[PDB]
Parts: C-alpha cells; sequence; structure tokens
C-alpha cells in the first residue's frame, strides 16, 4: 500500500528530470542538509541548471525542496529540508524521500549532516563528528523507519579532505545517539547518555541511515557539535554559593548561530567529497 | 491534531472560567496547580471553608478523561489555602491507564489559559532506587531522567504549541532552586522531622513494579527514585513558562539484589521483598500529615 | 476495547475447552504451557503418542492471530504453541483452570563476554525496555479476574523450576554450557549496532531478543510459575568499528531437557 506513494513520487520526480535536462540525469548521492546547511544549495553548478522541487508538489512529501544539479562535476541530489519524528510524523513519512529517489537506481551514497549536542567531555561548540556508530534509542521499542552503517573509506576520505583543505576545525570519529526530543537533554539524562557510550546527541538522521542502507546505499554522516550538554548535578538547596541552574541552557538560537559558522568549513568538505564518490 | 487539541483546549478553559466567574463574587485567579500524587488526597483538606471552594468533576470538563480506577475518577478543586487562591488536581491521569501522554498533560494547557498560574507544585509515590533512601523518606526533586522520553513516548511530540512555549525545551533548569529552598525552609519552621533528600526521579510507563535488573539499570543510569507519573505534567508545565516545585514520597525501597541462584547454598526466596500497592498506600497514608503541611506553608509565599 | 478482548478470551476458551472434551476420552487439564522458539519446534515430536494428540490451527481459535499442540509429554498433559493480543492466547488457555507453568524458550544474542555461540542462558531476570517506555502487555484497563493492577515482577523466576532444570541437565549428561542470567527484551533488529550492543551489556544485559517478556508478564500476572530458556545462536560484537586514522544438536538438547523437565511439575 505504500508503495504506490513511493512509486508516485519517483514517477513525478522521473518526468520533471526529462523534462528538465538535457542529457539524462542520473545523481549519485543525496546529501541531506541538516541545521545550518541549507547553503550548499550554492555550491550547485549554475551550468546545466538546477532542477528544485518544492516538497509540496511531491507525492508523499509531507516547507521543504530537492535540488538536483552538478556539484563539482558530480550529479546529485540535496534534501534541503528534513522530516524529524519529533514533529508528529511516523518514521516511515521520515524516510519517504529516501526509498522515492532509490528508484533512480543511480544514488549509491548517503551523504548527511546535521546539528548535535556534544556529550563526550572533549567535544567543544564547534567541533565536527565524523559519526562511525550510532545509538538508535526510540529503536529500541520498535519505532522503525522500515551491519557496520558508516563506511570506512568515506570516513577516510572525509579526513583526507581535511587535511587537503587545510581545514583546522576538529573533526572526531564516534558514536551518535538518536534520541525522540523536542526536548534538549537533563543534567542527569545526558550522564545517562555519556555512560551508555554515546559522544553525541540529537534527534534526525538514524533512520535515514537505516533507510539508506536497506536500499543499498553506502552512508557518510557528519554532526556539526553545536553546544556541550549541561552533565553537572543542578545547584543543591543547601548551597550557599550555587551555579544558577539556567546558566549554560540550550537554545535552539545557539544551535543555529553555530551551525552556520561551522557551515563553510562543511560545505567545502561535502564540495570535495562529492567529486570522489 | 493541533487544531482538534486547541479547541479542546480553548473549550476546557471556557467551562472553568465561566465556572469561576458563576461561583465566586471576586475574580478567581490561582497562583499554583497542585496535582496530589498516590495516597495524597488529603491535600484537599487544606482547602479553606470560606470563601466556599468550587469543584469540577472531570467527568463534566470538555477534554478531560475519567481514571480507569473506581471510584477515583478525578476533580479540580478551586479554593484557598493559607488565603492563596490555589487549583488541585485530586486524582491524576496515568498514561498506564491507556491515556495518551496529550491527554494527561492536557488540563495543564486548559489552566493555563487562566492566565494566573506560574508555579506547578507536583507530588508523587516513588520506589527507592538510591540504596540510603528508606520508605517514608521524602526526596525533592532536583533533576529527572525521561527514558520513555528519549525512545519516543513524549508529551510534546506532535506539532508546537507555539502560543504557549518554545519549539525546543531545555530540561537542565527545569526544578527551579528557590522552589526547593522554600521547600526545605517551611520543613525547618514546621520543625518537620522526616527527611527530605534532593535527587532525580525516572519517569518509567508501568503498571509492572521493576524487575531487579530493571532497578539496577535505573541506579547505574543516575535514578535516585523510580514512579509512573510527574514528569510529563513537569515538562509541559515547564513548556507552558510555569516554575515547578516536585516532591516525591518514598513508598517503599526497590528490590535490585540479583536473584537466588540455583547454586545458592541458603537462597534468599525471590518474592522476599517485593513490592504492592497495599505498601505504597499506607505508607503514603503516613507521610500525608507532613506533606501536606508542607504544602499548606508552601502556597502563601509563591 | 477491554469487553471485547474479554469476550474474546472466552470464546476462545469455549472453543478450545469443547474440542479438547470432544477429542480426548479423558479430561484434558495441561499443567504446562510451552512456548517453543525460534528453531526449537522438534518439542512437537516428543509429545505422546497414545492419547493421539489434538492438533487446533490459531486461524480456527476465536481471536487468535502456528498452531496448539494438546497432548501428553513424558507423562504429563501439556499444551504446546508451536501485544495484548500477543498474550490473548495465556489468557485463553489460563481459563482452564489448571495450567500454573509457562515453559519458553527462545533463541537470542550473547552479550555477556563470557557466552559462547550454543551456550544456554538460563533466565532468571529481565529487562523490559519497550515496557519502561509504553509498550506493555498490561498496559489499559487491568483485567481484575486475572490479576493485580501493579504486578512485581522482582519475583518473575521461579528457582525450584531453575534448580530443577539443572538437574535434568546433569542427569542427562550433556555438556553443553548453561549459564543463568538476564535477558533483555528490546524491538530493534538483529541489526543492533556495535554501540547498541555495548549500551546493553553496560545496561546489564546477559542476552538479547525480541519475545519471551511479554509472554512472562501475563504469565506472571495470571499467577503462573516460569522458566524461561535462552539459546545462544551468537556473540554480539561490542568493539568499535574500524577508525578512519589506524546447528541441530542445540535444540536437540533443549528437547530432552524440557522432555525431562516436563515429568517433574
Ligand atoms: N537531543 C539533542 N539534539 C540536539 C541538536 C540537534 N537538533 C537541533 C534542533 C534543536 O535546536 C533539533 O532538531 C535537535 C543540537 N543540539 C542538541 C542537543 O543538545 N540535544
Ligand atoms: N515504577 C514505580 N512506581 C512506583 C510508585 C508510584 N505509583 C504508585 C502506584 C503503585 O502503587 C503506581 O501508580 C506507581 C510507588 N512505588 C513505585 C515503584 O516501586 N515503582
Amino acid at each position: 500500500e505504500q508503495r504506490a506513494l513511493i512509486k508516485s513520487a519517483h514517477r513525478y520526480i522521473s518526468e520533471k528530470l526529462e523534462d528538465h535536462f538535457s542529457s539524462e540525469f542520473l545523481p549519485k548521492a543525496l546529501v541531506i542538509c541538516g541545521e545550518g546547511l541549507s547553503g550548499i544549495s550554492t555550491k550547485i553548478a549554475d551550468e546545466p541548471k538546477p532542477l528544485i522541487l518544492s516538497y509540496s508538489t511531491i507525492p508523499g512529501f509531507k516547507s521543504g525542496e530537492l535540488i538536483f544539479g552538478y556539484m563539482n562535476g558530480a550529479p546529485v541530489v540535496l534534501m534541503n529540508g528534513r522530516l524529524r519524528s519529533y514533529e508528529g510524523h511516523s518514521l516511515a513519512e521520515t524516510v519517504h524521500p529516501i526509498r522515492a529517489l532509490h528508484l533512480l537506481g543511480s544514488i549509491n551514497v548517503l551523504i548527511v549532516t546535521n546539528a548535535a549536542g556534544g556529550i563526550n567531555a572533549s567535544f567543544k561548540a564547534g567541533d565536527l563528528m565524523c559519526v562511525y556508530d550510532h545509538i538508535n534509542f526510540p529503536g529500541l521499542c520498535g519505532f522503525h523507519p522500515l551491519s557496520d552503517a558508516y563506511d570506512l573509506e568515506l570516513r577516510k576520505l572525509l579526513f583526507s579532505k581535511k587535511k587537503e583543505l587545510n581545514i583546522e576545525r576538529k573533526i572526531h570519529e564516534g558514536t551518535y545517539s538518536y534520541v525522540h526530543g523536542p526536548t534538549f537533554e537533563s543534567r542527569a539524562e545526558s550522564r545517562f547518555l555519556r555512560l551508555a557510550g554515546t559522544d553525541a546527541v540529537g534527534m534526525s538522521t538514524v533512520p535515514e541511515v537505516v533507510t539508506a542502507r536497506h536500499c543499498g546505499w553506502r552512508v557518510l554522516a557528519l554532526s556539526l557539535i553545536t553546544n556541550e550538554c549541561v552533565v553537572d548535578p543542578p545547584a543543591s538547596a543547601h548551597d550557599e554559593n550555587p551555579v544558577p541552574i539556567q546558566e549554560g541552557k540550550a537554545t535552539h538560537e545557539e544551535v543555529l548561530e553555530n551551525s552556520a559558522k561551522a557551515s563553510k568549513d562543511v560545505q567545502e568538505l561535502i564540495f570535495s567529497v562529492v567529486a570522489e564518490i
């Protein structure tokens, strides 16, 4: 039943691509642009002119848009806009674009970026983390969109481009924990995540990764550490010199600002990478 | 659907606002919602006879659900406690009954539209996970663990009520320091000897009491007390902008030791120490008067 | 909902109790329900011979959805199988008034570093992860006629049943390793990540799978005793991935263990 919708989306996208591009357009990569990476749009070449499809006109895409064009010589699709389970969408609805795009038969790489809170005590706002594993906490309970998910060669390629491009920004390697949201973590929650083996935490991405793997794609995933998760116990009522409980708290404003500051380095890394998938 | 939810919150507020205006000769503007936990219905005896209070059964308020337990249907009580106008939630909806989390926290949204409440005082009963806690101690909650929320059972799931609060809510500042200081000040003023710890409350769905491994898991995760309520209400109150004071009564000590091995010469019987509802109730009843007096003092100073 | 679930449980019992009374010359009052997990449906062959057994397809039983097999096993009358509806069968069979033991077997991944593929783990505790979050067989209105609203699970795995299992393993001279440990119920996949297996271990998991616990909880809610046994089919890896900078022997053994245990209850 949900397959007719997947085929309708494919058919609509297929025919728009035929009408738009002189030559056959077969994207090799899907880039999902998380928080702050929307401007990767500007890396798409003006010739041949891009195709931009609003989600509102693609069957099943529950705003956001798809951008088909050439980036650094490579035909790609950009997802500018992502769907998150805390919005009230089912995980199937969240990964519907991947399954639709998979019917083009040409994508074999998912490059996904997100913002994330730093759980590892050595991470700092402004670092990046190349994801090499994950913990799917909602999946623990059976929320699923449908064995090493994070392709080693693509991770090596990412670090080789950091070097080639002389980007000084730190890129850690570690485990991303997917939690539902939309709250930021309590102190005890973040300490729990740390002891669980979490390096960075966010509210997206993992269902996309799992679906991409199920379609046979390779996956490169990159988190922008936008904030350092508060882990210290809160001020005690017996403290005569307490740290105010509001100090250091996470805000969406901080997430937007720091993802935008890291955006240019991330855009340059992805631009270099896509030419060599 | 958010519009169905708005219409039904709007509707409950009209009913309540109209009943208040019809019943009280001066405008009734409560400063706190007090949610009475298990065994703590006695808090309602601190509502003064004059001015006469208003009791609204959940049965009659649009959008309110009735608890599955009989005959505890649940009611809001609007009155004066220690001269301060309050609203009491006598009874609560707990999610293990079959209610969605949105249904359990709908009363908070509806009451928020009166435009006067800025404090949630929430009480509960809880199992002791921290080894130093004993049945009969209180725990002032200063942090929590929302493991169901992490895993997809979250009261803010869905479209955001942008007229109430932010899409993305921090919870590292959930438990107001000055209210916890005020609680301890009233324990002092009242010469209450019962312990009041500070620690971390974890919400689990229930209705089973924890297995040993589950309790050990909650402990290593940082839990000091465990219950089946409260965190969704705190989160929603925080979303509305309220300050929160939360107070657990430790009604039982969770069983964390590994069960007897098939290899144990004198085995501890696996049923020794098991939680029961009746233990929880009778220990709540023992501590109710202290909890009642603490809240009665607090409300005159918020 | 509760009232329609009650009615379906009653219809399933009514159907089963009739088909039993028509098929067996004498009353069949099973003492045990044996749930045969993934790879262990060979207990179906160990059932006695005389009186020649009763098989009901799930398709035929009101409200179900596999088959229910009623017959004698090593001399004992038993019933074999192979969320609130996942446990519908246990409640229906409870209404016969004779079962007081669930024997549940499963295949599970090894999380305890000491466990090796092919080992057995007798379950003496569990972690019900979905049940902590909101997927729980007892969610909803309580079945007051079956058991309590708030059920303790610190006593869920009977010690005598476990002592009994360990005796039968010696008696049959089974060399297979058998541990005692904690079973974690998850709704994930056998595509668990390394980081997830790492998390399960440090959370206290000895073996992980996707079955058993909802049945254990429902049977305990009915007052039954529970024996649960896992077959470790594989050793989950917990090591992190590479850095960018750098068998029917088991089932046969479980049959004989169950066959032998079924007698002493
Ligand atoms: N859970 C979580 N997610 C994030 C994110 C990632 N997303 C950023 C946005 C909130 O600013 C949500 O979609 C979550 C950044 N920082 C954090 C954090 O501290 N915690
Ligand atoms: N999970 C949990 N909750 C409680 C509670 C809180 N509620 C009390 C009531 C059981 O008597 C349920 O609503 C849970 C008291 N003790 C415990 C405990 O040991 N465990």
